[PDB]
C-alpha cells in the first residue's frame, strides 16, 4: 500500500475540465457507482476510466479534480477501501464487484465495491434508490426530478444548503414510509448529512463558489459523470462545510425501521453528531472486524496499515483503536 497523499501544494481554483482530462463515454466493462464525484473523476481520466483505482489514486483525484480536503479524502477513501476494496492488491471498485480487484479474501469479507450495501453505501441517497428497491447505484431520473423540484421550491431554482436541508429530510421520510429495512445509523447517519453539502461546495464552479448549483451542472455531474464545459474546481480545500445548516433544518436521531414500514426506532447504541469518535471506533471494531474476524498474516498486515491510514483522517481528539493488536 502507498502512503496517503498529502494536501495540495497549490489549492487555487483552476480549470479542471482541460485538454489532459476530457470527458469520454463508458466503454464495455467500465464501472460507475453511487458516487457522482468519483464517477466524474473516472469519466475525465483523473481516475482510471474503468473505475478501479488505488486509495492513493482516489485521494489524489478528489483533491486535484475537485479540491476535496485532505482529511476528508483520507477518511472516506480508507473507510471505503477497508470494507469494499481488496487490501492485498490495493484496488477498489467505485461501483459493482469485479474480478479486476484481484483474488478475493475469505468469507465473510465481500470486496463488493462501492455498490456493496450496508458497508459504506446506504439508504436515503438523493439521486440513487435504496438497495431494497433493487438498485442502489444508477442515476434515478424520478429522484433527480425531485431534487430539481426541491431546488425550485427552496433554492430559487438552484441547489444550495437550504435545499439540502429539506431534501435530506424528505428522503428519510420517504424511506421510513416505504422501505421496511431502512437503516440510518452510525457510518451512514454521518455520510447522509455530509453528502448533501457536496453539490453546493464542490460542483459549483470555483470562480463563483457561492453555494448555488444550477440544474444543468447538477444533471451533468449526477447523471453523466461530466464536468460542465470550462469547469473550474473550488478555490480552496473543502468537503462538508455547512452541514450544520442541513442538520438544523430537521434534526434527526439515528435509527432504523424494524422489518415494517413506519416503524422507525431510535438506536441508543449508534453514534450521533455528539459522539464522532464513537462512529470511528464502531466502524473499526464492528464493521471492519466483522468482515475480517481472524485474518491470515498478509491480510492482518494490510488491515493494520490501512487502519493506520484511516486514523490519519480522523478528527483530532479521538483515540486510535487496534482490533488486531499493535
Ligand atoms: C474521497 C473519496 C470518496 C468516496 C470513497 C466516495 C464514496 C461515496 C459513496 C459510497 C457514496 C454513496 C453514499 C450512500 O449511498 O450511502 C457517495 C455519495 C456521494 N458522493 Fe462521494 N465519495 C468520495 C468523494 C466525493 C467527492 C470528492 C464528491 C464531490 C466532488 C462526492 C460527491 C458525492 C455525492 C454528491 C454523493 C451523494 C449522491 C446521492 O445521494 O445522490 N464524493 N460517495
Ligand atoms: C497556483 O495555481 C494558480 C492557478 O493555476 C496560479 O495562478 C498561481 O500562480 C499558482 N501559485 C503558485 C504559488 O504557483
Ligand atoms: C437490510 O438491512 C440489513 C441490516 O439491517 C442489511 O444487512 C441488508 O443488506 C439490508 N438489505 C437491503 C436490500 O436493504
Ligand atoms: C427510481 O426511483 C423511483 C422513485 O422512488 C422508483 O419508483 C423507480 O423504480 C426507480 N427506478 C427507476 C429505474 O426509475
Ligand atoms: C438558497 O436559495 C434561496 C433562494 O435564493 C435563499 O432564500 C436561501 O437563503 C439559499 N440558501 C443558502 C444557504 O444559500
Ligand atoms: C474498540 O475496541 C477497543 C479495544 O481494541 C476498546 O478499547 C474500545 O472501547 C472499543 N470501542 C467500541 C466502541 O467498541
Ligand atoms: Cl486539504
Ligand atoms: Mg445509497
Amino acid at each position: 500500500p502507498g502512503l496517503p497523499p498529502g494536501p495540495l501544494e497549490n489549492s487555487s481554483a483552476k480549470l479542471v475540465n482541460d485538454e489532459a482530462h476530457p470527458w469520454k463515454p463508458l466503454r464495455p466493462g467500465d464501472i460507475r457507482g453511487p458516487c457522482p464525484g468519483l464517477n466524474t473523476l473516472a469519466s475525465h481520466g483523473y481516475l482510471p476510466r474503468n473505475g478501479v483505482a488505488t486509495p492513493a489514486q482516489i485521494i489524489n483525484a478528489v483533491q486535484e479534480g475537485f479540491n476535496f480536503d485532505n482529511q476528508a479524502a483520507i477518511f472516506a477513501t480508507y473507510a471505503a477501501h477497508l470494507v469494499d476494496g481488496n487490501l492485498i492488491t490495493d484496488l477498489l471498485s467505485i461501483g459493482r464487484k469485479t474480478r479486476l480487484t484481484g483474488p478475493d479474501p475469505p468469507p465473510p469479507a465481500s470486496v463488493g465495491g462501492l455498490n456493496e450495501h450496508g458497508t459504506f453505501e446506504g439508504d436515503a441517497s438523493m439521486t440513487r434508490g435504496d438497495a431494497f428497491f433493487g438498485n442502489n447505484h444508477d442515476f434515478n431520473e424520478t429522484l433527480f426530478e425531485q431534487l430539481v423540484d426541491y431546488s425550485n421550491r427552496f433554492g430559487g431554482g438552484k441547489y444550495n444548503l437550504t435545499v439540502a436541508g429539506e431534501l435530506r429530510f424528505k428522503r428519510i421520510q420517504d424511506s421510513i414510509a416505504t422501505n421496511p429495512n431502512f437503516s440510518f445509523v452510525d457510518f451512514r447517519f454521518f455520510t447522509a448529512y455530509g453528502e448533501t453539502t457536496f453539490p453546493a461546495n464542490l460542483f459549483v464552479d470555483g470562480r463563483r463558489d457561492d453555494g448555488q448549483l444550477d440544474m444543468d451542472a447538477a444533471r451533468s455531474f449526477f447523471q453523466f459523470s461530466r464536468m460542465p464545459d470550462d469547469f473550474f474546481r473550488a478555490p480552496s480545500p473543502r468537503s462538508g462545510t455547512g452541514v450544520e445548516v442541513v442538520v438544523q433544518a430537521h434534526p434527526m436521531q439515528p435509527g432504523r425501521n424494524v422489518g415494517k414500514i413506519n416503524s422507525y426506532t431510535v438506536d441508543p447504541t449508534s453514534s450521533d453528531f455528539s459522539t464522532p469518535c464513537l462512529m470511528y471506533e464502531k466502524f473499526v471494531n464492528i464493521t471492519v472486524k466483522s468482515l475480517y474476524p481472524n485474518p491470515t498474516v498478509q491480510l492482518r498486515k494490510a488491515l493494520n496499515t490501512n487502519l493506520d491510514f484511516l486514523f490519519q483522517g480522523v478528527a483530532a481528539g479521538c483515540t486510535q483503536v487496534f482490533p488486531y493488536g499493535r
